[PDB]
């Protein structure tokens, strides 16, 4: 598919690269965590995601601590578990995960990746927050299971895209 946006003709198939990843967290773990946040997305936009492993892509993911050359340093576990802005020098999405957090799938004393990720994989599609508590696109991050677009969530997809 084109959709037409913001009066163009732009593209939906859309490209991900993940740039380091996170020492607590096998590889394989890391990348099936990172597409199934997507798909969160992808079930209700017209929006397709693929892994590219090399050059730029449209969301570059990376793990990182404090400093790291954007302006939005990190502060070591806890506080800020990550962020995505879109840098202006480059036509990406930019999502940087904290590299000090304990990261955790499926374990509700760490620090979820997957749903930290679908809340970053949200900004980067546009969504800012909402005051609804079990949002994927509240501010504040509580272990929440499962995986699952709250009303707030799709009405605010709906709000963006068609
Ligand atoms: N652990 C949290 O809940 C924190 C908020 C928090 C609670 N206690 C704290 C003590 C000190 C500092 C922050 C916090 N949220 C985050 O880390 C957020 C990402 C995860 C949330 C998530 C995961 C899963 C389900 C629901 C919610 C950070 P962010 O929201 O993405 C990021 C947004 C942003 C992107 C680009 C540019 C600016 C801001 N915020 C953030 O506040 O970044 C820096 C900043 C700090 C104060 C004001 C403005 C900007
Ligand atoms: C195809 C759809 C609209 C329908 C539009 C709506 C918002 C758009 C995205 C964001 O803008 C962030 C980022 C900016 C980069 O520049 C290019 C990559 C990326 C992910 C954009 C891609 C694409 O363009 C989007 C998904
Ligand atoms: C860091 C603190 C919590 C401690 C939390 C509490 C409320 C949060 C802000 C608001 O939500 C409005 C807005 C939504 C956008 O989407 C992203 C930007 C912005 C300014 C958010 C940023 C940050 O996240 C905040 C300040
Ligand atoms: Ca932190
Ligand atoms: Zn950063
Ligand atoms: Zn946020």
């Amino acid at each position: 598919m084109f959709v037409l946006s913001g009066g163009r003709w732009e593209k939906t198939d859309l490209t991900y690269r993940i740039l380091r990843f996170p020492w607590q967290l096998v590889r394989e773990q890391v990348r099936q965590t990172v597409a199934e946040a997507l798909q969160v997305w992808s079930e209700v936009t017209p929006l397709t995601f693929t892994e590219v492993h090399e050059g730029r892509a449209d969301i570059m993911i990376d793990f990182a601590r404090y400093w790291h050359g954007d302006n939005l340093p990190f502060d070591g576990p806890g506080g800020i578990l990550a962020h995505a802005f879109f840098p202006k020098t480059h036509r990406e999405g930019d999502v940087h995960f904290d590299y000090d957090e304990t990261w955790t799938i499926g374990d509700n004393q760490g620090t979820d990746l997957l749903q930290v990720a679908a809340h970053e994989f949200g900004h980067v599609l546009g969504l800012q927050h909402t005051t609804a508590a079990k949002a994927l696109m509240s501010p504040f991050y509580t272990f929440r299971y499962p995986l699952s677009l709250s009303p707030d969530d799709r009405r605010g997809i709906q709000h963006l895209y068609g």
